[PDB]
């Protein structure tokens, strides 16, 4: 049915391909997954918004899943490698987070979590527009299916069986510090070690200000106790309006960080533009 063009990338949940409609010439991104959830996922076919990726078709044959998505030619990992000598202009950051707001806000708005944010998972286009992508739907639909921790929030991470829209924010916050930087924020390589690095720079948290974290299912009271240190030092250049939200997408409580909705409302967009990047196909 169709003619692979190139492979786009991995993901161990699947392989996706570049791929172009045999009949109709359309170009299109081929999400190969290997394996209630077929009647579900088919419902997000017609639930869309400017800044989330189209799912334009759903086919379930043979012992595979088949999931048909627009194709963007670029994403934000790549970008931002591209950019890592200059950076990226401060109005575009801030439009690509407002657009990512946007969108989540949109999806939290419908009850759907994205669960596994990153930089790569953001597709970009030269009108600069960006969306999100490859969404971690697999076990949240029950599909029956090396791992990037850098963005896991720590209600996930210290085990939390019902997390909430909070850790989509936390992810957010730290590719935030990431485009400001140009240096991942958190890049740890096992469960602990990103628990620990978090704990290094927040502060290892407490019940003062996360009251039940002692509860939590992996929280051991042999943590180290870090100090948490001043915030100035995490995305220094940023003005204190960017600071100020970056604080409360990554406050420790998930029941006091930000919600989407209201970062869209924080005064750190009230300049906010919608600048075109300069792409590279
Ligand atoms: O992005 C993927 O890879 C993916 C995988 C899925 O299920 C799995 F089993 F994992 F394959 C299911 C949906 C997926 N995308 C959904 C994109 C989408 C369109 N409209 C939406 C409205 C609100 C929230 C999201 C969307």
């Amino acid at each position: 049915n169709f003619q692979k063009v190139e492979k786009i990338g991995e993901g161990t949940y699947g392989v996706v391909y570049k791929a172009r409609n045999k009949l109709t010439g359309e170009v299109v991104a081929l999400k190969k997954i290997r394996l209630t959830a077929i009647r579900e996922i088919s419902l997000l076919k017609e639930l869309n918004h400017p800044n989330i990726v189209k799912l334009l078709d759903v086919i379930h044959t043979e012992n595979k899943l088949y999931l048909v998505f627009e194709f963007l030619h670029q994403d934000l990992k790549k970008f931002m490698d591209a950019s890592a000598l200059t950076g990226i202009p401060l109005p575009l950051i801030k439009s690509y987070l407002f657009q990512l707001l946007q969108g989540l806000a949109f999806c939290h708005s419908h009850r759907v979590l994205h669960r596994d944010l990153k930089p790569q998972n953001l597709l970009i286009n030269t009108e600069g527009a960006i969306k999100l992508a490859d969404f971690g739907l697999a076990r949240a639909f029950g599909v029956p299916v090396v791992v990037t921790l850098w963005y896991r929030a720590p209600e996930i991470l210290l085990g939390c069986k019902y997390y909430s829209t909070a850790v989509d924010i936390w992810s957010l916050g730290c590719i935030f510090a990431e485009m400001v930087t140009r240096r991942a924020l958190f890049p740890g390589d096992s469960e602990i070690d990103q628990l620990f690095r978090i704990f290094r720079t927040l502060g290892t948290p407490d019940e003062v200000v996360w009251p039940g974290v002692t509860s939590m299912p992996d929280y051991k009271p042999s943590f180290p106790k870090w100090a948490r240190q001043d915030f100035s030092k995490v995305v220094p250049p940023l003005d204190e309006d960017g600071r100020s939200l970056l604080s409360q997408m990554l406050h420790y409580d998930p029941n006091k960080r930000i919600s989407a909705k209201a970062a869209l409302a924080h005064p750190f967009f009230q300049d906010v533009t919608k600048p075109v990047p300069h792409l590279r196909l």
